[PDB]
């Protein structure tokens, strides 16, 4: 069994809102590198998986994999404008 | 057998607009915020599952996680974009 | 068995748009709220769920609700640009 | 064996309109009344159905539930931007 | 054994299209005022069913019913807007 | 055994063109027509069955139905556009 | 066993292009009446299937020959756009 | 058993393309007609296939044909503008 | 066992760069009539296993020919298009 | 047991990122180009295996390959659109 | 087992934004030159197992390989277009 996940309400600034966005980005940004080592991590393993098993399932999943990583790394560079446009 | 939910019934202000999109945004972000811990959270399960099973499927439950972690965090940034329009 | 619903018939004016404006965003703020309220109580339930049991299916299906989460929160900002550009 | 239905037929005033517009007007906003009563009563059961009967298909079905309540609560906003667009 | 369906052949005019027009859109609201009957209908016997049967399909073809519900109701203003454009 | 259908070969003329236009119009206005009665004919039988027959799927196919005779009914409007567009 | 396919090579003239836009608009206009007649003939017997017989499939069956109707009736007016557009 | 298929190395001017548009231009407006023509074949045999045996199938298949036969159809007109634009 | 591949690599000049494009240019168009071949070959056949076997699945199988055979015409006068806006 | 992948770290230089360009502009090509060879290689081996084997699946699946190859095709073109424009 | 994975938190100056640029430009270029790589080292076994074992399957699998491997390549000369338009 896994410890039940306690949620953590942040603090909002609607009439202050640079300081949400400061914040949100730093957090965005944590999380678009969070996702980029847990799927490069899950990426080598699964190629070798798919390599060695000699089996169609694996090959396209790998597929699905990569095309994943692919629109994780493209939004990286979304997220600069993104922020250029904001500021 | 689960608790039923409680359905709370906000307060709006047809002509006074500014107060219920503060708290709106407020519910957003807040719900936002969530959105990203509950991924995060399942996240990590779900790349340790896939590692060690050697099974293509939870690979690719892994990966849909990964896509949605994605557009969650692109929808942050993109809700700071709508209030900076809105005011 | 389950009650019957009693449908209710709103009162409409064609001449005088601005009062049904008024309480079709006061039903629909109140919806979204409903929404999200539903939503994430589903989400929590579903969390732990697709945590438990090594499943893939719960998993896949958590992330379908994260993505529906999702949209249900950029169309409550969305839902004030609506408003604003009517009046 | 339920009633067959029997089908009231409008007038049409092809070059009056604006006496078609107000009636549809009234029409549209009757149906989409209708519509959320409907949703959020089906909502509120199957909510409770997919949180107890620990079964992925009553989740999944929850959420394109909430997509089509979402769906319909932009469409009665937007009706009203149709009406300012017509004259 | 239903009846076989005798059709009926309209009157077109190609130079003189007003009168064309005028009888389509009769037909087109006619039509839509049909649709909107029919879809009413079904959808309180659909609600009913999907409430009583604790079956996910029930509940995902309510759903489904629900979108072509709103598609119906949208195009009914969307018509108007076209006849405006087309005068 | 159905009769064979017999194709009818229309004359064409590149070089006089308002020709062909004007007898494509009653062509496709007829069988906008056709198509019209075609699916009320329809419509008004397997709501009936839908309405009485306890089964999922046969209120899919309404809905199926539905969207279809709003499909048809959007391109009859536009129709006119199009011929309006023709100088 | 059907008689097999002999394939007749078209005249093509690229540095006189009008003669193969004449001869093509010939063509595809034939075509076109080729195809609603192909429909139309189909849909006639598909509506009287589809009624004689409580069957989900048959109802399904029409709904997309009406599909492709009122796409092969749409395509016959954009036509004469792209052919108004050529000269 | 089929004969393997002998490829034809085409000749091309990188510096003086318009032999090559020109000879490109002959290929695929004969692969147009080619298209046509063994499309057309295909349609009378599956229109009476789909009218004699009594199985959705065929008519369903038929639909597709007809949707293909139509795309084919719109390119071919969109071929000549696709020319002219080439100057 | 078939003979494993040996990639050939291609030489590149980065800012000589109009080479590579003339040799892109030939090696794209040698493919553009490869693949109108390898069709061609392939739908001649293709075309005569749905009139004899009778199945759907043929006639079904053999318009996603034509689909695939339409969209590599249209890339070929596109490829054309794409030279004249390089040079 | 096939061998593990060995990941080569590139070199990057975000202050002169034109050596950067040039590098990843003779990645992109090879690549392409590996590409091209790869789908050739399989398609001719298919293309024999899809006439003979007399199933539906064969041929549908060499047409998926087609389009993955018109695919790659396009974009040789349009990799040297997207150099001109850094330039 | 495999190693649980260690989530390393990146260091993020929302007011200093040139900083996280560079290193993201660098992150961003070395993942997708990591995706390239694999993706090929994938495609070359892919690539004789399709053609070794007479299979529709290993056919579409390496086809849907391609369409990730054509997909990665353009995102790579886009990266720098991204990186172009961020100074």
């Amino acid at each position: 069994v896994y410890a039940p996940l306690v949620l953590r309400d942040p603090v909002s600034n609607p009439n202050n809102r640079k300081i949400d966005q400061d914040d949100d980005y730093e957090l965005v940004r944590r999380n678009m590198h969070y996702q980029s080592q847990m799927l490069l991590d899950m990426a080598k393993i699964a190629l070798e998986n798919a390599k060695n098993a000699d089996s169609p399932r694996h090959v396209e999943v790998f597929a699905q994999l990569m095309g994943q990583m692919t629109t994780t790394n493209k939004e990286m560079l979304k997220m600069h404008k993104e922020m250029k446009d904001l500021a």
